[PDB]
């Protein structure tokens, strides 16, 4: 059982904890956690956050050999949980972070955006060109480990990345949202981030 190995004590999640592509996990659609949480379920989040802020420590990458991040989703762990760990640092020392339970979006502008850098996934072992077309703004809702409702309004690259793990959570690659035809293609309404 993937998640009663990944949330023992002494487990570190690491790169061979991550399934990649061809799995049937990325493409499946997560099933909802229900409240009260079980101490797995919310050890399982406390892990992918700790993931997170390795990834981005240069010495505990390095000794881990881990690919740097800011966000991921239970389903890349091969957990079929809605799950999913955000963590993006300011460039107070995040300017966000949060592991969220059943996160949905509610709300969403007619805008769209993508980042001018196209975007790339822990799961995907290759790199795939193009603007990966989002909504610009996003209104979330979610619930913390204590089954306390949340809602948020996201924006900019925030809301790339939590839009992004979403996806994984409802069996979606970032590549789908990539122009076939012209990958580089800017339509009218798309906001381009850099
Ligand atoms: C800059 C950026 C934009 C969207 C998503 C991520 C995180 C990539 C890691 N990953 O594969 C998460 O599921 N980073
Ligand atoms: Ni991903």
């Amino acid at each position: 059982s993937a998640i009663e190995r990944i949330v023992k004590a002494a487990h570190l999640i690491d790169m061979c904890d991550i399934i990649r592509e061809g799995n049937p996990s990325l493409r499946t659609v997560a099933e909802e956690v229900t409240f009260p949480l079980s101490d797995q379920e919310i050890i399982l989040g406390e892990k992918m956050m700790q993931f997170l802020k390795h990834s981005q420590d240069p010495v505990m990458a390095e000794k881990m050999g881990l690919r740097g991040g800011v966000g991921l989703a239970a389903p890349q762990l091969d957990i079929s949980k809605r799950i999913i760990a955000v963590l993006v640092p300011n460039i107070e020392a995040y300017d966000l972070e949060a592991i969220m339970y059943n996160p949905k979006i509610v709300s969403h502008s007619v805008q769209d955006a993508a980042l001018g850098e196209g975007e790339g996934c822990l799961s995907v072992d290759r790199n795939v060109p193009g603007y990966v077309v989002r909504h610009a703004r996003v209104t979330v809702d979610y619930f913390d480990k204590d089954g306390e409702k949340h809602r948020i309004k996201l924006k900019g690259y925030n809301s790339i990345v939590v839009q992004h793990e979403i996806d994984h959570i409802n069996g979606i690659m970032f590549y789908d949202r990539i122009n076939e035809k012209d990958p580089f293609a800017v339509k009218d309404g798309l906001l381009i981030l850099e």
